[PDB]
């Protein structure tokens, strides 16, 4: 198990434009296209991302390429973020996967909000962190997935997957 296998399980694979859990146009393995309610806006973003006129449909290969780019982007984002980088670097490899999973789903606009959780993670107070992480809109809106990620932070094992 690794971040690709983990996110494949959490995000699924869909080859035509669909709406994610927040109602946003998405494709492939959790590739967010746009927050716009206009489907034409999403189709444009898709063509731009893939570099051809897709008409809302892609291949598995294209889906895996976007997935690779998106994972790479999530990691680089963490490493460029002065708040996230020291916590990330303090973690073991399995817990680093949980961290990338979060950023992949949430982006990093929630950094200030998860300040207390992040401190507990860097302190390696795993049970306290896990309890704190569940006190979130994130947990309440996607509890099954959040439970899997939190368990991964708590244990440093792949037991939830
Ligand atoms: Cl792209
Ligand atoms: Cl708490």
């Amino acid at each position: 198990m690794n971040i690709f296998e983990m996110l494949r399980i959490d995000e699924g694979l869909r080859l035509k434009i669909y709406k994610d859990t927040e109602g946003y146009y998405t494709i492939g393995i959790g590739h967010l296209l746009t927050k716009s309610p206009d489907l034409n806006a999403a189709k444009s973003e898709l063509d731009k991302a893939i570099g051809r006129n897709c008409n809302g449909v892609i291949t598995k290969d294209e889906a895996e390429k976007l997935f690779n780019q998106d994972v790479d982007a999530a990691v680089r984002g963490i490493l460029r973020n002065a708040k996230l980088k020291p916590v990330y670097d303090s973690l073991d490899a399995v817990r680093r996967c949980a961290a990338i999973n979060q950023v992949f789903q949430m982006g990093e606009t929630g950094v200030a909000g998860f300040t207390n959780s992040l401190r507990m993670l860097q302190q390696k107070r795993w049970d306290e962190a896990a309890v704190n992480l569940a006190k979130s809109r994130w947990y309440n809106q996607t509890p099954d997935r959040a439970k899997r990620v939190i368990t991964t932070f708590r244990t440093g094992t792949w037991d939830a997957y």
